């Protein structure tokens, strides 16, 4: 029993990550095969990033601008390329830590881990959320820029995330590892906006099974409702619409506890309507939603990987 | 910016943990040079473990009655021995994939990071803290003892937990890598009940620096305290006692932020007494005592390891 904001074990990901200096410029690289995948604002000086042209910028670049290191060794560059906004190093050895591994593009709701790097090396590694804005709530300081986020499903890592820009808000922003960003965001050095967030319904319910999982029952009720009448009040609080879709991928979990679905969002419905009144769920005083349902039943149920 | 809950890449130690069987009893241990650790009671019965005496069960036991894998490899014991309630099994082969690493217990406040396994295998990771009653809030289920607590300061591993029990409130108990258990908790199945459990106060504080860091102000106010009157108010809610070792050891913290420890402290008393009034600090509606004031400043500076 218990339930934690549990990340993924990074051992597969720590072995891809290098350093990578352009200029006066570091920051973090992705290593796989013989390919090493980074941002490309890493070719800007402080000038250039104000509003650059990246093919401009990289068309005065030579393989030899770029040094890789994978700690101490020095990687030779002998190629270079952009895909939207990231640069593609090609270099002379393949990574024998090389993982299987897919890229990824997650949906607003999905869950990542992510390694936050600096120098190429490993400081730290928790479990994120993409939000519905497109932002992600990270904590990311100046130099963890190509820092990445991923899933391990059975044997292979899924790469979802690299790490570019920190909005004024104190939220983040990145691309999949195609380079193309979450959401409308770009790689310059201007003050961005992001859209208004929402609160992710359908992991909200998630984590109510998961504390009803583990003995925390006290906000359930006798009540019902229709999806129509709870996609009411939904919109009221900020809440995203709940889908069919979604009722549908928390029937696992409804079967596991005998709650409907339906009888659950009555649930929510009330804890919104009349607040949490100084009690806690799950160790929270807020309702999270940063949990899916999967997440809720690999930890519910001890999946494991290697 | 941005604060979350971190843990350490858990790479080094994901190479360490190995699979053990004695009889049908199957659990995680950690084989570092030519040793593997597990928690004693896989050598018990269903039965036996009501009260077991494992001095007795392990005498009945030889070698070839332990099962130790590595993945597919079947690793050879050759000798074994009990150590509180930790066995130590010697293999024929020392681990290639062996950290730095020491052995240390953790006093209470302090934090580590827990990877989770069952069959050997790494399920997850997440960040605790050893309770002011000796037990941690984890996630674990059946399989998951052996499983190791462990921080990174540099390039060593230092191993400080050893999973062996839930107890019938949902929380954990276990052992260092001596086989001592951190508060009075025995390896047997029975109903065990731990102390009442009191907020790390010193932690609360760093964290609230933590968020100053991080732009949340709306807490403080003009006020100062002593660092008695201070402590009448904490006792009166279930706050551990504030000694000047713990002043101290906020004065990196105080003097990045300029707010002397004893106006966070007037802070923290009004908390206490009014509530937080529907707001948040850094994301939580509950003041927040799992990070010590070194977490913060690892995590607000961006300290990497390798
Ligand atoms: C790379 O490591 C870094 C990550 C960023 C630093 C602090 N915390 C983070 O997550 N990325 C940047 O610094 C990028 C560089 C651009 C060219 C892609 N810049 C931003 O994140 C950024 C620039 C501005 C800004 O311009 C004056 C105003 C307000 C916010 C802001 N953020
Ligand atoms: C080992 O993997 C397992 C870890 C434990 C299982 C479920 N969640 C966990 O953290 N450890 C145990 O099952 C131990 C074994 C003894 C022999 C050390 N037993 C308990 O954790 C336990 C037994 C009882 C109990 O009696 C049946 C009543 C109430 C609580 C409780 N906890």
């Amino acid at each position: 029993s218990g339930f934690r904001k549990m990340a993924f074990p990074s051992g597969k990901v720590e072995g891809c990550m290098v350093q990578v200096t352009c200029g006066t410029t570091t920051l973090n690289g992705l290593w796989l095969d013989d390919v090493v995948y980074c941002p490309r604002h890493v070719i800007c000086t402080s000038e250039d990033m104000l509003n650059p042209n990246y093919e401009d910028l990289l068309i005065r670049k030579s393989n030899h601008n770029f040094l890789v290191q994978a700690g101490n060794v020095q990687l030779r560059v002998i190629g270079h390329s952009m895909q939207n906004c990231v640069l593609k190093l090609k270099v002379d050895t393949a990574n024998p830590k090389t993982p299987k591994y897919k890229f990824v593009r997650i949906q607003p709701g999905q869950t990542f881990s992510v390694l936050a790097c600096y120098n190429g090396s490993p400081s730290g590694v928790y479990q994120c959320a993409m939000r519905p804005n497109f932002t992600i709530k990270g904590s990311f300081l100046n130099g963890s820029c190509g820092s990445v986020g991923f899933n391990i499903d059975y044997d292979c890592v899924s790469f979802c995330y690299m790490h570019h820009m920190e909005l004024p808000t104190g939220v983040h922003a990145g691309t999949d590892l195609e380079g193309n960003f979450y959401g409308p965001f770009v790689d310059r050095q201007t003050a961005q906006a992001a859209g208004t967030d929402t609160t992710i319904t359908v992991n909200v319910l998630a984590w109510l099974y998961a504390a009803v999982i583990n003995g925390d029952r006290w906000f359930l009720n006798r009540f019902t409702t229709t999806l129509n009448d709870f996609n009411l009040v939904a919109m009221k609080y900020n809440y995203e619409p709940l889908t069919q879709d979604h009722v549908d991928i928390l029937g696992p979990l409804s079967a596991q506890t005998g709650i409907a679905v339906l009888d659950m969002c009555a649930s929510l419905k009330e804890l919104l309507q009349n607040g949490m009144n100084g009690r806690t769920i799950l160790g929270s005083a807020l309702l999270e939603d940063e949990f899916t349902p999967f997440d809720v039943v690999r930890q519910c149920s001890g999946v494991t990987f290697q």
